[PDB]
């Protein structure tokens, strides 16, 4: 909102940064007043992006030296309520629209003390302020999904920070990758935020155009971290002229200053360092000195409010993954092939029924585990950016993925079984169908948690697609169908198999405790119904271990995500 | 080489291009003399990239109008021996070094009449000319594999065209994506090719810097396709000044001309169109008028020379795919799991041996088919660019992929079987091992050709990874192990299965024509060795169909690639 926008007079004196002892900054000094649009200029590797991260307050410790002052005071936690940092990379969900993106951010970022209709009025007030009205119902997209323009993807990211009404806006190269005229209108917007709304905007332009440079108020030019010039942009050429450096051909003045910052001026970098420290840097240093200024029920309902908005956002986005048309075709074709190869099958052919019930165990253990290993690596960049700026606390983020995957992932196994239970002539009745559906859906969830835990432990999505393939290969081979005479050192491995407990449960639903197909076959091929259809584990032992793998593989996925800060 | 470089005086008069009736060009007229470096300026959507494609001669037909003249003559096939087009996207193989990239191109592009030591001297003469000596042993890489710089990836692509010694070099936005100083040294190189080597260079710079614009000789400025200015770049500001358009603030002169090309000059596009057609365009038009100028054994050995260089290049590149460390681990872990679950297995346990030999059939049919479906979609951009510029003719390209996949893809199945033949206690002897290895390697090749044909027919690598999964699901289910009582309408489907013929061949090698395990079991469970181990197909019928699928799936992969021009 365009009120007085409570003022921030940012100062920094003697900021020195050293990473390992490469000095990135070595004595920068300046101050940015309210209503001022500063542009930080400099070549690559000059310390532009490091000075802005120290201005924003997100490079702390003993690597940093010097003082950064917000209204003659240090950077507390109550000053970072009024500071907004727009990073260089825009991390957005591609399948949300522009209005849906900024409504969900306005419900998570703005305080809970406000009404819901107030927080939708704060999201429609940054769409019109940044000029996002014409694209507000268009999806965001990415390089694959076609969506909004490249200059409007930057305005969606500035709108994430403009929702909390910051007094200081720090942008890290916002015009990089835009056009010539989309980068001019972005600088026209950021200058209007400072001149016409009382903010303090500081940004770092990479290679300014001719009329882009005409829009800055103040310019700070860095060579390798030693700050050649601080002052008005219309006074930059007249200073370097009366130290002895004038251009020869018609230049963009932003091309002339970046020539001096390298020391490639045609007819000097250490000449301009001492020239700054004898004409201008005393005058800046006096300006630093002259300028002188619920209960336990509320934190539970805050968690359930954050979960319901995160679940509602995740369902509009992660339903193009679950119901991908190449994923539906893979289950539709498996339903037709399973229902044609075992069409009107006989329950007295025991060896064919057990290969039916084992193919269901292979297919619905390999397929949910392989898709779930991409869930957490794909959103590591969006989670880290949005958890750092408030918005959630990894308990509501994780539970919105746990609850949002019990919903989307159960539609396709339930449609597989409804199709191929009555064509394949499995055990008739409403009760054996609902027990077969209950065991299959509990197995799909217990096998999905194996991929969630491996994807959270190995945050590489390709290195973990190999470990879940080797793990599901050992689970299928010990599931109890391929090998009957297991060697003595390998009989333990079936008890950690997820496929072993689903398959033993499906045989107990279809065949019982033997003794009814023994009233169909003689024997009561005699031990072929004494090691295959009666088994070893009970029915309640097999159910309780599939529940221990449902809860246990998602506790391990939480603890894997808890250690990364990612 | 820096000789006289036989001169090309390119002319174009009244070039009009219309795609569907959007006019991209509407009457461009100019001429580029030898020893001249022209820069084509203009905003986006102005017809820069279309004028250069018409200059290079790669937009022909009736969409184009007007004349393009090379030394007062039309564009034949003998003038495109001397024209080199450097496109905007650089399509290189990431695992070759810079010297290996330009040696393989020098052996394929340069004529066969030369000696081999001459063609390595022509590849080391464009590395030093473009200044690629310091990076010549570094791999090229991409966004994933770390390699050479972004400005050196452009110099590798200019070296592809500088190998044939062209007289006319056409570059389509070469400084796009580079730095400020890497784009200056590239223009310094292209100006040295025109000024110091007698070439005719014409390029289209997107957003020139201040001193980049000082390096052009002539400038052609387009608005939407109507050519506002043709002349020297040092005379561009003085022309627009004396028609009534001077800038107000210090500008880069390339920013001022692109302002006039849009009609956004501060204080006009149709004003400058007629101003060009009344002062300069007569003067150009007179300059168009005043300027006035083995046997059948050799084509077989040319094919085998192209095959041997394409095979040698493919082995250095496609061995990081075949011997990926996550692909070796998938086969090493399957060897240990197969050798532990069937450790010292008994041949009298028939049902366990048949599940061993069927797991080998599933694993080595699913794994080569899925990897082969990415082979041809991944190189569709590099094949289309390099087949158009000579270099090969799709028969040597396809046979270098057929022969280069009988080599790399057979190492990992042969190591699987050498490990798990003697631990699993399969049939002892040198003869049954070599027959089991022969059947497995012929099955790996017949199953690899299924993925090659599906990847060449569907050039989407993700849509075809789904069809090869559905196809291999129908092949495993009809392979003869899961279902014994197949319904009557589905017994035909096993005869198109690749898995059916490998599995029937493995059972015939291990068990013979029954009758020797019937001397171990009584019966001669009686029909369990009469429908499982004796089967239906013979041994020579099963071998001849696996050969018909080896040759037949690669004829279909050739005919799929033959229709796309891609």
């Amino acid at each position: 909102l365009s009120s007085s926008c409570f003022p921030i007079t940012l100062k920094f004196v003697d900021v020195c940064y050293r990473v390992k002892e490469r000095t990135i900054l070595s004595g920068v000094t300046g101050m940015i007043s309210p209503g001022e649009f500063m542009a930080v200029l400099g070549p690559s590797g000059s310390g532009k992006s490091t000075l802005l991260n120290a201005v924003a307050g997100r490079l702390h410790g003993s690597n940093l030296t010097g003082k950064i002052l917000i209204n003659d005071g240090k950077i507390t936690k109550q000053t970072l309520k009024r500071t907004g940092f727009v990073a260089q990379d825009d991390l957005l969900y591609p399948h949300l629209t522009v209005r849906e993106t900024l409504v969900f951010v306005a419900l998570l970022r703005l305080p809970r003390s406000l009404t819901r209709d107030v927080k939708l009025r704060a999201a429609e007030s940054v769409i019109s302020e940044l000029g996002l009205t014409k694209c507000e119902n268009t999806v965001v997209g990415n390089t694959f999904i076609r969506g909004i323009s490249g200059g409007e993807r930057k305005r969606v990211s500035i709108a994430h920070e403009l929702l909390i009404n910051p007094s200081l806006l720090v942008l890290d190269e916002p015009t990089s990758g835009l056009d010539a005229t989309a980068a001019l209108r972005l600088v026209q917007t950021l200058a209007g935020l400072a001149h016409g709304k009382g903010k303090t905007v500081v940004t770092s332009i990479h290679q300014p155009s001719s009329r882009v440079f005409q829009m800055f108020d103040t310019v700070l030019l860095l060579s390798e971290g030693k700050c050649l010039f601080v002052g008005k942009g219309r006074d930059a050429m007249a200073y370097f002229e009366s130290v002895g450096f004038s251009p020869a051909f018609p230049m963009n003045p932003a091309d002339f200053l970046l020539d001096l910052a390298n020391g490639v001026c045609q007819t000097v970098r250490q000449t301009l360092v001492t020239a700054y420290d004898t004409l201008l840097a005393p005058q800046v240093k006096t300006c630093i000195e002259v300028s002188h200024f619920g209960g336990i029920t509320t934190c539970i309902a805050t968690w359930f409010s954050q979960l319901c908005i995160l679940l509602h956002r995740l369902l509009k986005e992660r339903r193009h993954e679950s119901f991908d048309l190449l994923r539906i075709f893979q289950v539709v074709a498996a339903s037709i092939l399973c229902g044609l190869m075992w069409w009107h099958s006989d329950y007295r052919d025991v060896h064919d029924r057990l290969g039916l019930l084992f193919f269901i165990s292979i297919f619905w253990g390999v397929l949910p585990s392989f898709n779930a290993v991409f869930t957490f690596p794909q959103e590591r960049a969006i989670f880290t950016r949005e958890r750092a700026s408030g918005m959630y606390t990894l308990s509501s983020y994780f539970m919105a993925h746990v609850l949002g995957s019990l919903s989307m992932e159960l539609v396709l196994p339930a449609s597989f079984l409804t199709f191929t239970y009555w064509m394949v002539y499995l055990r008739p009745g409403i009760v054996p169908f609902l027990l077969t559906l209950s065991v299959l859906l509990l197995y799909v969830l217990a096998s999905q948690g194996l991929g969630l835990a491996l994807g959270a432990a190995i945050m590489d999505a390709k290195k973990a697609s190999t470990i879940v393939t080797v793990t599901m290969l050992a689970f299928v081979l010990t599931g109890g169908y391929y090998v009957n005479k297991v060697p003595s050192g390998m009989v333990w491995m079936k008890y950690v198999s997820t496929t072993f407990y689903c398959y033993r449960l499906l045989v107990a639903i279809q065949y019982g405790s033997g003794e009814e197909i023994l009233r169909m076959l003689g024997c009561d091929g005699c031990r072929f119904v004494e090691e295959e259809v009666i088994g070893d584990v009970g029915m309640w032992t097999s159910v309780g271990v599939l529940f221990l793998m449902f809860f246990g593989y998602r506790v391990l996925a939480y603890l894997a995500l808890r250690r990364i800060k990612h």
